[PDB]
């Protein structure tokens, strides 16, 4: 499963700043065609050897390839209160403003429904980048995958 939770991990990251950063959220049907994923949660929070081995796990993995009998751990509460948290727009656009200095997972959950022989398939999943943060200005985040 999870190592014990790093509280000298997330004692060293910065938690003040004047970051910005903008991205685009999407994924791709089995048939080709490109899926916005729009007013859809996306996540950015430190990249620590904790959420590492969370999303090896969950982070880029698609709904239809999910273990039944897994299901994903219970995060120890004193992670949520580094977590930053944006929705995308009506066009998959999200923006995310004060961003401390420091590397961070930037993650979101995009799943649709499909039709193939009658039958309703569930498609999309979880995708997750990292990001770095030095000046104030990053390259932009292609949520994608």
């Amino acid at each position: 499963d999870l190592p014990d939770f790093p509280e000298h991990e997330y004692a060293a990251t910065q938690q003040v700043g004047e970051g910005v950063i903008n991205g685009d959220l999407y994924l791709t049907s089995a048939s080709g065609a490109i899926q916005k994923g729009t007013n859809t949660k996306v996540a950015l929070e430190p990249a620590t050897s904790y959420m590492k081995a969370y999303y090896a796990k969950f982070g880029n993995l698609d709904a239809a390839k999910r273990d039944p009998d897994v299901q994903p751990p219970v995060l120890d509460p004193r992670r949520a209160t580094y977590v930053r948290e944006a929705t995308t727009d009506q066009n998959g656009r999200f923006d995310f403003d004060h961003i401390p200095n420091g590397t961070y997972y930037i993650s979101s959950e995009l799943t649709w429904s499909a039709q193939s022989d009658g039958k309703t398939i569930t498609e999309g999943g979880t995708v997750t980048k990292l990001v770095t943060v030095s000046g104030s200005q990053p390259q932009k985040v292609l949520l994608t995958r």
